[PDB]
């Protein structure tokens, strides 16, 4: 996915 819990 694109952005879960570490999109940083």
């Amino acid at each position: 996915f694109s952005x879960l819990a570490l999109c940083a």
